[PDB]
């Protein structure tokens, strides 16, 4: 078990890739808090893995501060101390800079950026001086690092989580707290929302994107977190983890 | 004369960096309006430049949403077509991501990020198919490049920026809008707002932090922006450009 | 067993970072071959790690173009279809550009560069198209990345080695040659190389050159080079895993 | 005139890029040398921009170490102490990494890897300490950001030069030698080179290639070397510069 003793909690965990990131982690040992906005799609998902005893559903909208502190406090109370926040909730929205309105900017940057940053913050003050081998994920993406011209708002969003991060991080190693933070950059992945897009999947198949020929499954993802959760990690913090079937490499 | 023709608005223009890349920009023919919060700092801003032929102040807060489109027709109305937007307004607050307030991390993102936001998609709107040399230049950082354990949020905004401008660059090359994007990431720069820090340029001035030793000046900043504006740089878009002593070549 | 049926070539595997690669890739149930120069170094290596139905010792050179297809040759023989390549031979030269004698220059780029090279090329001509879940992984560094100034031939090999790794990670990927090829970027570890540089750690261990506060040790390298080995990496190519107790997130 | 008692040495600059560079150096006030292998061409190169007052043709092959040194005296003789490097001279090889021969490896490393070696190294022993406001700007590429499969060596040579100049800035800017050292990454370029290459700007104007649907001009390459050789760019030093029609920004 690579996540011997363990507790999680990843958001946007109840569907596509935070389901795999929470399956492979109960795999490991690890115990899970999954959290999402539909209580029935929950249940059904923490149960789809194990029992309370492992995994629980909490309803939470990521870009809600006040339940983050809730968040915390009962999941500690389901399964003790807080070792590893997975921030994975995430939306995307399809325009341009040119043509997204503020209500969208604010929309998205609501859940992929302030949700990125509570669950940041909050997980530093919980989880440090503990010895908990303690670990912060945020989920950033290939567009953190290269531009899309349909995905303007969400590119700023992955590129302000990948720096924001990293002053995660150089704080937590500084101060000794015990906490590393990275990025893990999901090229393109075959979820069911990507099922919903027609031709989406051709597209994003296409050499000229992932020169793989095809694109991802969420237990892709679900490794590398796995990895940085894990204390074979222990010297890693600060840095990016591309898993992009070579999206970025050209 | 470089800037021939070019018709600019230099957000933050009042004061340190922006105000030598209106200094500059006039200097190579361009006509520039200044925008900053203060009337009585702007128009001495202006005047120390020029006359009303080449340069004015406007009161503008560039996180002000509806502001930038009475910004954009006063400056038609003065200069005729905008060809130049630099997003150079921008704060700073000096606290770890786990110290970050909301309200601090709100209010720089406002200004940082949604300011830069409203000026490259207005600037973009109404920039676009004139066959201008049309350019958005917005300021980053090397705080968009690594991480500062006690910048989280201006991280977050630099970040943001710096991916943002490479998704609006390729839509406009993409849309043959004839109008580039592009960052600039200034390395410690000696403003008066550093010389108000007791001992900041001191702290910068560290080998471990500036290479060369000594931090930047404005017109370091401001060359580089000339460049940028100028169709010597037609085939650049979507690119970073460091000037900042070498700190983040380590 | 997450290394079940691979087949690994470590080079520089008697010592340090190479050894741990090759104790950690046996325990994962890999078959392993290290090379080094030392006959006598490089059998106890091996002895240390397991019998001969698990790992051999191989002396060959890096820089040894036609000793590469004898080692192939060998481990083939002795194991099977080779499936995993790690190239991490390298040696390291104190100079500065400016203080760098051809000599230094030819001779570290010989086992750092054409070593990679060497090792890579053939890795792909032996393993492609015999669905293996093949891996090479290119041992770069924190010096692929930013620059040091008194390892100035040792940077332009590490950085030679991390974009190479992206050329030959696209052909793979785009010819279905089913290998996938990547880079690690140690950052400082603690390895009987740097316990031999007087004050050497105490330089490295410096928090404006590791965060952290203290230097890595091998198995921090091991465990990353076993995920990029196993199948739970199939996802990633062309992309870069840094392991540097936050040296360049700063 | 921006680059003002300048003294510069283009290497390959009889033809394409170089011969670009050299042409607006000289507009700037500059004195320059260009080096190539063939005399008449070369010859006809330098008078095509001016008089021997200005700019004068020198055999010299980048990869010949000796012939550096030579070229050095030579120049110097002619215009006085030299300011400006500018390493240019470069060989492609379209060659995967798999089919890549090691005296095609040795070959283009020769003069893309050794030859900007020795300038680089030579520059630094020639101009520091004598306040020139001296520049050394190595010419790497969009290849040395990403990889391409047909461009192996290639890539390892850009990659090379990108990461080593930043060995070279540093401890320049370290030891206050009044030395920057920088790199220009151009994307594709439209040069006789490329003229030749049947279908080749065709492919490299497709979008997914370029973003803006076309190729650069020598001219592109030149504006940005004249910034990074005046002392506009007194600030800029181990920075990247890409100047890629947005090739590298998706
Ligand atoms: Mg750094
Ligand atoms: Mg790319």
């Amino acid at each position: 078990d690579r996540l011997k003793g363990k507790v999680a909690i990843v958001t946007g965990g109840t569907l596509g890739i935070g389901l795999a990131i929470a399956d492979k982690f109960v795999e490991e040992g690890a115990k899970v808090v999954i959290t999402g906005r539909h209580a029935d799609v929950g249940e059904k998902a923490a149960k789809s893995i194990g029992g309370t005893d492992v995994i629980r559903f909490v309803q939470h909208d990521a870009s809600d501060e006040a339940g983050w502190t809730k968040l915390f406090d009962t999941t500690e109370e389901a399964f003790g101390p807080v070792t590893t926040v997975v921030n994975n909730a995430g939306i995307a929205v399809s325009k341009s800079v040119e043509d997204t309105t503020t209500e969208e900017w604010r929309k998205l940057l609501s859940v992929n950026l302030d949700g990125v940053f509570f669950g940041t913050r909050l997980g530093i003050q919980r989880m440090k001086n503990k010895g908990l081998g303690a670990s912060i994920i945020n989920m950033s993406s290939i567009e953190g690092f290269v531009g899309d011209p349909t995905l303007g708002a969400y590119n700023a969003s992955k590129g302000a989580v990948r720096i924001m991060s990293k002053s995660a991080a150089l704080d937590c190693a500084l101060k000794d707290y015990d906490v590393r933070v990275n990025t893990v950059h999901p090229g393109y992945i075959k979820t069911p929302l990507v099922d919903d897009l027609e031709g989406a999947e051709e597209m994003m198949s296409q050499r000229t994107k992932t020169p793989m020929g095809h694109i991802g499954e969420p237990n892709d993802i679900a490794w590398i977190c796995v990895y940085l959760a894990s204390d074979e990690s222990k010297f890693a913090t600060g840095a990016e983890f591309v898993v992009d079937g070579g999206y970025t490499a050209q």
